[PDB]
């Protein structure tokens, strides 16, 4: 067993490995959505930028977790990364709703991880989640919610005008 | 015969002269479209800027080819430049669709030129096309396609609002 | 009829369209001459620069006229652009003499246009010609005349030395 | 079918989708190796930096291909990303040899893709591979080969001294 | 066999070694011509500069090829470098004509190398030639052709005045 | 006979031509060694840099001599440049020992040239050797000797560790 390990339960170690896989999956989902808005029959440059940025942020989530794992003494075990549910996201509104759903999923997974960490009385891991992950998910969900509300009040996804204007006036700057 | 000529088939020379004429024709077409959007009963300043820029780019395409011709030892033979098909382009959407069609035309002509160059085992001419022309046409077509898709999703050419907003939010910056 | 049109006779409109075509033709002629001096069996870099610059200046002449047309309420009607008289200009001296002739041609066409403008009592169009075109042609003709005189006093086109030195000492800087 | 598609064979489209998946797989492999050198019982910071950089470069390979796909008119179809062959890479030397093998694999896949592109007479796609991928793989293989040779001449993986010094004197700067 | 070798035919390897030798030979020829214009009974400083620069450029051609060879897995085999055909180049015009001939020779050798590379379906080597060698030879030949034409139209090599003026007005700046 | 010649014995002229050939040969030898350390199965970047620099320095030795020759009134006569003795230099230590031997050879040739120059009472040529060549060879030999001693005291060429560390700690900076 690793010389640095201390107060690191194997249940925690397994949760960390699962969370790593999930963050990588989310990165894959966001990559999918981004290049779906790059298509010549969708053509929403700023939606594409937005989801590409979110993809890279989830990738950094994963890497932060892997470094945490090696720091505590656990061992990283990588699994396959599943293909996203869809290859075609229909609209900007629907991609936003999907992203909101995905982030609520990852949030619940993190909440159960923090619960397991408090239960195995691992306060350092509990605070690592408290600091680097919980509030980022709260912000991400509130932001996606704002986006969904605005796109809806504009008549998306019926009005193609709505998505075109949103792309310019919100996801530009 | 010119002292510099080497491995330059006369079939290639004829193709180059034809491509020169075609690039000049395209420049004329884009000039037409540009000043059609300058009209007081159309009045789309940014459409006008866009097609004027594209006109000058095609002019430089032609000049690059003429310099290539003199470099290989061929001789430039200029022909008349035909008037564009139309004097009135109806709308911004229709001008975009016409431009997309014209660029697919010039692309197919360039592809047949590259084929002829590979067949007469003229690798320098093949790579000149590979480098300075093929990818520029791929980019131009994808861009015009984006423009057509967006203008359509906004309700062009019915909605005059759509073309007015596109002119400002996409062809401005 | 266009909402901006005022005091713009249709005879003037036709003259403007013809002058546009002629300026474009001249641009084509200068393009021809330029790349004739780019040939490996002529090889006069500064002659080439000179006629390329003159080509682009005539192109701007045309565009200025097209904008004038749309400003007055007329409608631009583009015609074919004829191939230059020659594909081979023999020498620097002969190209200069041809250019002088072409500019005297375009000058006479502009003078008849100004006459028509004064006759249809269109003072704005008369002054547009007075300002942006007449004096430029006077300068261009005097300059080409200087060039022809110098090239002749040097023994062009017999002396190839003469054209080589002129290219360096006059068309360089 | 997409409005921009021209001369893009569906066999090419399938090859592109497969190459995208493979570049993503390679990125996953390099991520694995990197965080294997982050372990407290391996502890080779510069090996870790090296393979993390290579991971991000392969990720950009994938994204470049996805943008190419949307540009030509094809449609991106994402598949699962397989877990790397190993979870434990034994040594710096063995990780280098594995990386060399993986890059020879991806190189052969790209070579067969270029062959298919030349056969379906798709010169733009052939040159896209020629430019953005072939030489990068030649460089990567020669570099990994240098690394393997040096690590071997130093007595890796027996001598832990060898890997420690290589980490500092080659992968530092 | 070298660990990096992949898709590198031994016929290609032999062609590369021969091309290395030929580029070195050309460098030797240009060195010869340069210091022939340094002689007190020729005394053409700018001709000398010109051919010395061209000598060093051919030397870099050779070195680029040697690095390519080691990159693909081949092995560099150096041969003797033959003395130039002449020790006395008669005139500036004759040196230029000789240089034009030599560059057409090396161009044909490179063209046959590119043919062999396309035939052994080595696209990376084909593109290495396409990029770093073919167009440089096209430019070099067109430039030498310009020089020969100008020197001839000035009455070289009879007129010593012609070569003296060319040295100053073309090979200076 | 050349108008500038004064006190320049033909025996000296022949010695100069031979020394030119020898400096060029040495440049070829150093080029060989350099790209031998570029091989993926040798891979000593700094050895490669070192011998490439030495190659270019010998090339400048040759050119300095050729300019000296034209200055005194002699005539440069170029001969073939022989291939180096070896195509494979075994190790860094052995390349260093070979280079030391080659520089002692060229030094003895220069010493006999200075002797011939003092004997034909050519003090300018004697001092040209004294200044631009003798001390450079003394420095080069002492430096190569230092290198050989250090590589030996480190256990080269047995210890591959020794050559790897020398490459970094001495030939880097
Ligand atoms: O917050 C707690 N530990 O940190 C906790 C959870 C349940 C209990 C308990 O058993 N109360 O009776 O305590
Ligand atoms: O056999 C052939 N046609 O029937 C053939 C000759 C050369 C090529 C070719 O261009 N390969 O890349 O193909
Ligand atoms: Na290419
Ligand atoms: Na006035
Ligand atoms: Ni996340
Ligand atoms: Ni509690
Ligand atoms: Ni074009
Ligand atoms: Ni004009
Ligand atoms: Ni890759
Ligand atoms: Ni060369
Ligand atoms: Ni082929
Ligand atoms: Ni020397």
């Amino acid at each position: 067993t690793s010389q640095v390990r201390q107060n690191y339960h194997q249940d925690s170690e397994a949760a960390i490995n699962r969370q790593i896989n999930l963050e990588l999956y989310a990165s894959y989902v966001y990559l999918s959505m981004s290049y779906y808005f790059d298509r010549d029959d969708v053509a929403l440059k700023n939606f594409a930028k937005y989801f590409l940025h979110q993809s890279h942020e989830e990738r950094e989530h994963a890497e932060k977790l892997m470094k945490l794992q090696n720091q505590r003494g656990g061992r990283i075990f990588l699994q396959d990364i599943q293909k996203p549910d869809e290859d075609d996201w229909e609209s900007g509104l629907n991609a936003m709703e999907a992203a909101l759903h995905l982030e609520k999923n990852v949030n619940q997974s993190l909440l159960e991880l923090h619960k397991l960490a408090h239960d195995k009385n691992d306060p350092h891991l509990a605070d690592f989640i408290e600091t680097h992950y919980l509030n980022e998910q709260v912000k991400a969900i509130k932001e996606l919610g704002d986006h969904v509300t605005n796109l809806r009040k504009m008549g998306a996804p019926e009005s193609g005008l709505a998505e075109y204007l949103f792309d310019k006036h919100t996801l530009g700057d």
